[PDB]
DNA sequence: TTCAAAAAGTCCCA
DNA sequence: ATGGGACTTTTTGA
């Protein structure tokens, strides 16, 4: 559980708090890191605070004490007043000790501010200049619960429902620093589209002034870990600046030791800069250059209706064991399912832009099973060889669930309709009309038109628009960017997506009609679909004024 | 009773 | 062996 940033971070992070200390002002900043690990970000900070004290070192010997400021006190005034570290492991600990106490040549046993401890749960004595580090990231999932109960009761302005560990590291940093400290952190980056995220950012921008966001985006930051990172920089400075440095990353296949220094990468290319009032920040935060905030709120502003407006909206089949009730559409073992039971059941891959693939697999909606004695070969030969495993589900447990009942099935009613789909994590825009009653898991989303509805809008034009290069880019705006190519496509967002309805109505749903009947034929010609997305998205641009 | 969010993702291969 | 690409379960708080 210990995890190495990069040498090229660690520096920038470092730098970004210590290279305008004015040493001579204040010789006795207090360096902190909270989860220090063996001390990738100290042992950094130890560096950089020697040559600033050796560069002034005759200057604090003239102003201060003469005989404490000299070249050879360095390495104690260092370690006894400047630098702070706390970690949970206690072998981290151990070794960083070694480390700091190495960096000179007993004479008087230099204690040093190492604390063994949690750090959300230490009772610190005092606030801190400097916070710099790179937090834990625990998910709802691997959380253990009885810590999560306390973290829901203490750290509940950061903390609620599927929120994150990191979260609330953030808080207790921000509490610990000083009045005109600063901090940075790299955490991972979905916070700032997050709906988990919401309380942390109403937290950070209304304590602490944010200096500056490097997103990364969906590089790779950390080799062979599946996450997601940012640096942010934030300080408590009485300033009436409020104007945040975004560097959003533009190509997130780039490797990040091209230059020796980070900043290099930053000014370069690769990155696109701009700049952001935290005033104008809402519960969302839309961090996009002007040309995109111009774009987005064209669309804001032309659109009457939202998609929650319209539709309704449910997350798909969640089974709670897919092997128990999933089944190849050629298996043997159907014959033993009467076809009452059985449902088509997609992936979130056989979505396509306007129509899915044929399914493949079978869903037994096992909770139609009236008991155990009427259909014992279904339960004996294919649900009841994950018996154990199904036991194990919550509801299960708790007596709601019989053992080999689904663990949410839904409304059948609710899939068994015309409706709309879409993937839940995707490269782009692909929403499918489903014209042939499937079911899927979550990783799948349904929605249907409300029927006060339908004469304004079809599932025709609905498809048409969503799936131009115009809503591609629309949603991508404030989407949430998981990893490399993929954003979340979940209705906290999608439903939020606004839509029109003009004279390019019919043109716009006769195209998408047209396409359809393309997509669906034996031999696809598959290239003139392109030309009719194109001569579509000029449509909807001409809509939209765009 | 029953919804929907959550990548220190997961897994495979050249 | 690593790095990159294809693809995505069920646990969980509310
Ligand atoms: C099952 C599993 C997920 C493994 O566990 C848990 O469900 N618990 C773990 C314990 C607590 C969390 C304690 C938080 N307080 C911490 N206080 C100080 N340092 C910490 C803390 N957590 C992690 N570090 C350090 O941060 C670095 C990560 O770079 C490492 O050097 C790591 O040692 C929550 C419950
Ligand atoms: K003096
Ligand atoms: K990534």
């Amino acid at each position: 559980g210990i995890y190495y940033t990069p040498k090229i971070i660690v520096d920038y992070i470092v730098k970004k708090t210590l290279k305008n200390h004015d040493i001579i002002k204040n010789p006795y900043p207090r360096i902190l890191d909270i989860s220090c690990g063996c001390g990738n970000f100290l042992l950094e900070v130890y560096d950089i605070l020697y040559d600033l004290f050796e560069e002034n070192i005759y200057e604090l010997k003239k102003k201060y004490d003469e005989n404490y400021w000299t070249v050879d006190n360095i390495h104690r005034h260092i370690l006894n007043y400047c630098i702070y570290g706390a970690d949970i492991d206690e072998k981290a600990i151990s070794i960083l000790k070694d480390s700091l106490t190495n960096k000179k040549v007993d004479e008087s046993d230099i204690k040093i501010n190492l604390f063994c401890c949690d750090s959300l749960k230490k009772k610190w004595r005092y606030k801190f200049d400097y916070i710099v580090g790179n937090p834990p990231y625990i998910g709802h999932k691997k959380l253990e619960k009885k810590y999560k109960k306390f973290l829901l009761e203490k750290y509940s302005e950061v903390y609620k429902d599927k929120a994150d560990l990191y979260f609330c590291f953030y808080k207790k940093i921000i509490d610990i620093l000083k009045q005109g400290g600063i901090g940075s952190v790299i955490t991972p980056r979905y916070f700032l589209e997050s709906l988990s995220g919401k309380d942390l950012r109403e937290y950070i921008k209304s304590n602490v002034n944010v200096q500056e966001i490097v997103d990364f985006l969906g590089a790779n930051i950390f080799k062979n870990i599946g996450v997601s990172s940012c640096i942010l920089t934030f300080d408590k400075k009485k300033t009436k600046e409020t104007y945040i440095d975004v560097f959003k990353i533009k190509n997130e296949d780039i490797c990040i030791n091209k230059f020796e220094t980070l900043e290099e990468l930053l000014k370069s290319s690769k990155f696109e800069h701009f700049n952001i009032n935290q005033r104008l920040l809402s519960d969302e935060w839309i961090l996009v250059n002007k040309d995109d905030e111009t774009f987005y709120n064209k669309i804001q502003e032309k659109c009457k209706y939202s998609l929650e407006d319209i539709a309704i909206s449910f997350q798909g089949i969640i089974t709670g064991c897919d092997k128990a009730f999933i089944l190849s559409k050629d298996d043997v073992k159907l014959n033993l399912v009467d076809d009452k039971f059985l449902k088509c059941w997609i992936k979130s891959k056989n979505i396509n832009k306007y129509i899915v693939d044929k399914s493949e697999y079978r869903l037994i909606y096992s909770n139609d099973i009236d008991n155990e004695n009427t259909n014992k070969r279904i339960l004996d030969e294919i649900i009841g060889l994950y018996k154990t495993k199904l036991e194990n589900r919550r509801e299960c447990k708790s007596g709601i669930r019989k053992w080999y009942e689904l663990q949410w099935g839904r409304e059948k009613l609710f899939f068994e309709r015309k409706k709309i789909m879409y993937p839940y994590k995707s490269n782009e825009n692909r929403f499918a009309i489903d014209y042939d009653n499937n079911f899927s898991s979550a990783d799948v989303y349904s929605f249907f038109i409300k029927e006060e509805y339908l004469d304004k809008f079809s599932y025709e034009y609905l498809v048409g628009i969503l799936n131009s290069s115009v809503y591609d880019k629309y949603f991508k705006i404030t989407a949430k960017k998981m990893s490399k190519n993929i954003y979340d496509y979940y209705p906290n967002k999608v439903m939020k997506i606004r839509i029109f309805r003009d004279n390019n109505y019919e043109e716009i749903e006769n195209l998408s009609k047209q396409i359809i009947s393309i997509l669906l034929n034996k031999s696809i010609d598959k290239g003139k679909v392109e030309k009719l997305q194109i001569k579509m998205d000029n449509l909807i641009m001409d809509s939209l004024g765009i």
